[PDB]
């Protein structure tokens, strides 16, 4: 098969290598590399973070072997899902790969952690229905079934992400030792669980209470012993990659609140349809897309990255400022 210039087939390769150029930075705007990709957002971004970051020589992964099991990933990724599509994907990969290069963990995790992190925020919401874990309860679905009503969705998400790894010509890890497949598998499994919303609290808690006995050398610099530790940061790492909408440029930020407000309206309609208690912020007739936005910034997530900032002190000031400068105007928006 043939490899493009930049992992995708595109009629707009300049406006696409323009935008790349933001590739290692938070300011990267994922929805016009998504338009000039011609869609392929996951595909494209995936490439180009593995290829910066050299993975494919460091773990010997084949290029067409790459290609073809990204493209399958995006291909598994729901076009009719106002917010968990692709498009989100790419974001909290393209935003995890951005954290992990934060001056405060320089040099900190290894390659193997590192690719474990940005396959796991790849892959962290595949086939997502677009609706959520208790819809998928209340209805008694298979899914539902399959994992007790515990993180169904999350639990989902590492099936399917590790199962098209058989598809043909899709096994990006055939070239990894089994000690090394066996520890990236643990790691992503625990980072992808830890963006169920149910375990968001006891998260946060777990994360102040690290950041309490925060270890520091010289230069400024995390330092991390332990695998629980450097596990701990990547859990997350990962579930503020995934929540970092409120943090970026306003321009992009109400683009992504749009998107998930169309995605809960309409388990909302769904729900009442089939005569089912609307889940919170789903009713069209009720909800209000700035007041949720005021809320989930006040309670959800400013908490969580003023922790965040905290830790990696002061890398995350310029993100925390956005977040406070988006809180202000959708709150004088409402
Ligand atoms: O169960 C899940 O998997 C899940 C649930 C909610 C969100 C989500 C994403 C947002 C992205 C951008 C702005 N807002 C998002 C919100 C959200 C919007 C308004 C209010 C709240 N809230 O928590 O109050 C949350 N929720 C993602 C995943
Ligand atoms: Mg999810
Ligand atoms: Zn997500």
């Amino acid at each position: 098969m043939n490899i493009p210039r930049f992992g995708v087939k595109t009629d707009q390769e300049e406006l696409l290598a323009q935008e790349l150029e933001n590739l290692n930075k938070w300011g990267l705007n994922i929805f016009c590399v998504s338009d000039y990709a011609g869609g392929r957002s996951l595909t494209c971004i995936m490439y180009m973070i593995f290829q910066e970051r050299d993975l494919l020589k460091k773990f010997r992964i084949p290029v067409d072997t790459m290609v073809t099991y990204m493209l399958t990933l995006e291909d598994h990724y729901h076009a009719d899902v106002a917010y968990h599509n692709s498009l989100h994907a790419a974001d909290v990969l393209q935003s995890t790969h951005v954290l992990l290069a934060t001056p405060a963990l320089d040099a900190v995790f290894t390659d193997l952690e590192i690719l474990a992190a940005l396959f796991a925020a790849a892959i962290h919401d595949v086939d997502h229905p677009g609706v959520s874990n208790q819809f998928l309860i209340n209805t008694n679905s298979e899914l539902a079934l399959m994992y007790n009503d515990e993180s169904v969705l999350e639990n989902h998400h590492l099936a399917v992400g590790f199962k098209l790894l058989q598809e043909d010509n899709c096994d990006i890890f055939q070239n990894l030792s089994k000690r090394q497949r066996q520890s990236l598998r643990k790691m992503v499994i625990d980072m992808v669980l830890a963006t169920d919303m149910s375990k968001h609290m006891t998260l946060l808690a777990d994360l102040k209470t690290m950041v309490e006995t925060k270890k520091v050398t010289s230069s400024g610099v995390l330092l991390l012993d332990n695998y629980s530790d450097r596990i701990q940061v990547l859990r997350n790492m990962v579930h503020c990659a995934d929540l970092s909408n409120p943090t970026k440029p306003l321009e992009l930020y109400r683009q992504w609140t749009d998107r998930i407000m169309a995605e809960f309206f309409q388990q909302g309609d769904r729900e009442r349809e089939r005569g089912m208690e609307i889940s919170p912020m789903c009713d069209k007739h009720t909800a209000s897309v700035e007041k949720s936005q005021v809320g989930f910034i006040d309670y959800i997530v400013h908490p969580l990255w003023e922790t965040w900032a905290d830790l990696v002190h002061p890398d995350a000031q310029e993100i925390l400022d956005t977040l406070e400068d988006n809180r202000d105007w959708y709150y004088s928006a409402i």
